[PDB]
């Protein structure tokens, strides 16, 4: 009867404002699991609920954490209506740093987070979507996913990561009927010094702060209501055919297209290192 | 005096060819530590340094687990000279299937020598260069890191990695002085049917054999000769200003500019559907 779906990554920003978005919506069309790594943050999803009237039983939290297939499994069958007609693979880490003052463990917390944690979501639950001819995935991207930012070398690896993952998968899932699509979010309005300092040189800590000073003016001027991004992915979700690729906005598109049309990379480098810097 | 070259995963391969290619240069400006993860597997580059005559002490191997920080710092110890003049990171694993086939260790040991891996060189490795104002960070890229391959998910997404992970860091690197460049390569000459079926449904099981079917076509009519491969890497070593990307071919770029200029993904997915199936 209802649409059921599954988010991840509920506990703030566009996977609580989604969740809410939907459980919501005046048709009822939407039954929502909005799932959390910790029971402990699901207050804020809870007061959004209300803020918002979503009608009892529209909305239900379950732990989830996406480092732990288990945890992926027994969420999956906490799915009482069995099966899952939407996925929404929004969980996902920053790591903001220098290269080398980033401890190995957040390294490898982020990759598992954001890239293998959404492998885990999608080995659960395509297999009975290829089967039933049906279902649609959406996961989160990033402008950062789609170009190179400095000291954000460890996410935009994890969020270039998900887009080949995506873009590979789409290809086989065409003749499927199952739906793949990333939603590319620019800015969304959702170590301390010392110890980046003791790990680095002091010309990298300086551009680090530099790069730290665009970033907030971009924010400023820039970020989006997660109201907003989280529509489009309501427009993925409710498209007869839809794209690999959505934008939230226009934004960063002049920028993109002069990495897209100097394949050296030479012209992109050049520009954000001028626009950063 | 000579330049100090220290390659990763040169038990095969580009690593390989490229070891021998720089240590029996004809002016001798190379010293290589080819490093391998397996000492057990060195026979083949001395079998080619032997054929290729390589003077004495223009070669030594080192092993070099890239999975594990203390290998790396060990290894960096046994660098006589003090300095690495030119990195050159292309240790790297391929994984092959259905998504839903490929064990969650597997995916695991994938991101973490192709990508972790990487991070651990450029940590213990970059320092230096960045306080000597000097240094050259070759990266062994692939097609799969341009362009989402159907059941290549994972190694895709491995790939994708590198080039966000490079990317990021050339915007950073740009005035220290230390140039940073993928090495592009299409294909290069250097679980069984039972264990996927088990694993898969027959219709992806059918799929994958097409996949293959045309992979080995692709290979046959286009794999370059590692010997070509690795004179790119010597152009992007001696090229006074690099850029961040070299391709080895020009073969698979009209498919790239078609990804390249439909940002939606649509004409690429359409494209290499009907390329593959
Ligand atoms: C990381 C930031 C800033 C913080 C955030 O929420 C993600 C966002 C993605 C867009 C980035 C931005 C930093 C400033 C950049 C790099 C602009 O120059 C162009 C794209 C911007
Ligand atoms: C994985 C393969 C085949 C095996 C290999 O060594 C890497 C190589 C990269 C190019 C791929 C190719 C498979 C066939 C493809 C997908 C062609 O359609 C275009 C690019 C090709």
């Amino acid at each position: 009867a209802r649409t059921v779906v599954l988010i991840t990554g509920c506990s703030s920003g566009i996977g609580l404002h989604l969740a809410v978005r939907l459980a919501s919506d005046p048709s009822q069309s939407f039954k929502v699991y909005a799932t959390l790594r910790d029971l402990k943050t699901q207050g804020r999803l809870w007061e959004a609920a209300r803020a918002l009237a979503c009608p009892p039983g529209s909305l239900e939290t379950l732990q989830l954490d996406v480092r732990d297939s288990k945890s992926v499994a027994a969420a999956r069958e906490r799915v009482t209506e069995g099966r899952v007609d939407v996925l929404v693979c929004n969980a996902g880490l920053g790591l903001l740093g220098p290269l080398e003052a980033l401890g190995e463990d957040a390294v490898a917390s982020v990759l598992d987070v954001n890239v293998v944690g959404t492998v885990r979501m999608l080995q659960a639950f395509l297999p009975d979507m290829k089967r039933r001819g049906s279902g649609r995935v959406l996961v989160t991207g990033s402008v950062g996913g789609l170009m190179g930012l400095p000291f954000n070398d460890v996410y935009c690896a994890s969020k270039f990561a998900l887009e080949g993952l995506c873009e590979s998968l789409a290809v086989l899932l065409l003749p499927f009927g199952v739906h793949l699509s990333l939603i590319e979010c620019g800015p969304v309005h959702t170590g301390s010094p010392e110890e980046v300092l003791d790990r680095t040189d002091i010309h990298t800590f300086h551009r680090f702060y530099q790069y730290l000073a665009h970033s907030k003016q971009v924010f400023r001027e820039a970020a989006q209501n997660p109201e907003e991004v989280a529509e489009v992915f309501l427009t993925a979700l409710r498209a007869p055919k839809p794209t690999l690729r959505y934008f939230t906005t226009e934004r960063f598109l002049p920028l993109l297209r002069m990495r897209l049309d100097d394949p050296s990379g030479s012209n992109y480098v050049t520009a954000m290192h001028r626009e950063v810097f």
